[PDB]
């Protein structure tokens, strides 16, 4: 199938990208270099991951070696919650561009709809442990994001972890200049997101599925949580196609017209995860995979369930 998807800004976004959350600074440079060598042209980053400087080193080296041209790459980053205030958005984007060593981003996303109190702490908590919110609203933050497009800093803007009512809020914003091009959300067989995906696609918004493998290395992974990589039913489907369960889990969202960003710092897995364009899951396989949904969430942002903009109280 097509290796890239058309965005509403006219640009094409590679449907397969490399995730970098939890990728150690001392290993992420080699991971990104190997990914580019193998064919990856889309890298998903974020200032909150604390490794954007090292990711930038890999990108610059490959541009310098002439393995790829800048226009061939699709680099994505995200605005953290403590910079939702209108006057802090540009500076947050500039820090990311400085670390990645690029003069523009192909896509910049609002990481979460929730704004936090500005400061050096990524998760500011009060004397009682709750996250301290900021009195900023999604609409004002969006206007600040639109300004980055007009200034040439980013080619497209989008959102992440927004529920359908929050997406609707932006689409109905008075004076809306640029519609969100992408909504990056958690999606895998245990959290299929049928309703939200249908809603977004019907509005011309491309959906990127994160944690496609169930984020086995998530820090809060409890010793006996569900495990997609070891689900016997998924292993059976992979065996039938002579592919690994990870390849099946990556091919799954692709056939739903979604962009997918598996994360890996292991050279052999980075290469294996890219060999997903040579096989096809049947309609029966897809429907079966969709039946495994349990509404199980890897990223629930539990510390902000009290925030006025917490996205997961709504059904979708
Ligand atoms: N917008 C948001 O709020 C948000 C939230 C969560 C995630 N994300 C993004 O989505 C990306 C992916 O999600 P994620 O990091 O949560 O997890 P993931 O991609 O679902 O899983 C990553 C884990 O799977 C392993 N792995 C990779 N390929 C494998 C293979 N072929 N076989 C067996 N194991 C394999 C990795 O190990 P090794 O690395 O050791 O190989 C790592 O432990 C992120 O890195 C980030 O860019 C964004
Ligand atoms: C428990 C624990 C132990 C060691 C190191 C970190 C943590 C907690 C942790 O990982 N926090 C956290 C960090 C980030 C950076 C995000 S996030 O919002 O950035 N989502 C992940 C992503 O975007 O890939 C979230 C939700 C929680």
């Amino acid at each position: 199938m097509a290796s890239r998807l058309l965005l509403n800004n006219g640009a094409k976004m590679p449907i397969l990208g490399l995730g970098t959350w939890k990728s150690p600074p001392g290993q992420v440079t080699e991971a990104v270099k190997v990914a580019i060598d193998v064919g990856y042209r889309h890298i998903d980053c974020a200032h909150v991951y604390q490794n954007e400087n090292e990711v930038g080193v890999a990108i610059q080296e490959k541009l310098r070696e002439q393995v790829v041209k800048r226009e061939e790459l699709f680099i994505v980053s995200k605005l953290w919650c403590t910079y939702h205030e209108k006057g802090l958005v540009k500076g947050a984007c500039q820090k990311t561009l400085s670390d990645l060593k690029l003069d523009y981003l192909d896509l910049y996303l609002i990481h979460w709809p929730t704004g936090f109190k500005p400061g050096k702490e990524f998760f500011p908590l009060d004397e009682s442990g709750n996250v301290v919110p900021s009195d900023t609203n999604i609409l004002d933050t969006w206007a600040a994001m639109e300004e980055l497009v007009d200034e040439g800093l980013v080619k497209a803007i989008g959102i992440s972890n927004f529920n359908h009512l929050q997406v609707e809020m932006i689409l109905n914003k008075p004076g809306l200049k640029y519609k969100p091009a992408v909504n990056q959300i958690e999606c895998h067989p245990y959290l299929t997101q049928e309703k939200l995906i249908q809603y977004c696609q019907s509005k011309g918004i491309v959906v990127t599925a994160y944690s496609p493998l169930g984020s086995p290395d998530r820090p809060w992974a409890k010793p006996e949580d569900p495990s997609l990589l070891e689900d016997p039913r998924i292993k059976a489907i992979a065996a039938k196609h002579n592919k690994t369960t990870a390849q099946v889990l990556i091919r799954f969202p692709m056939q739903r017209n979604l962009v997918v960003i598996p994360k890996s710092v292991t050279p052999e897995r980075i290469a294996e995860n890219f060999k997903v364009f040579d096989f096809e899951l049947s309609s029966q396989d897809m429907t079966t995979l969709l039946s495994y949904n349990r509404n199980w969430r890897v990223c629930a942002l539990l510390s902000c369930t009290s925030h006025k903009d917490y996205p997961f109280h709504e059904e979708f």
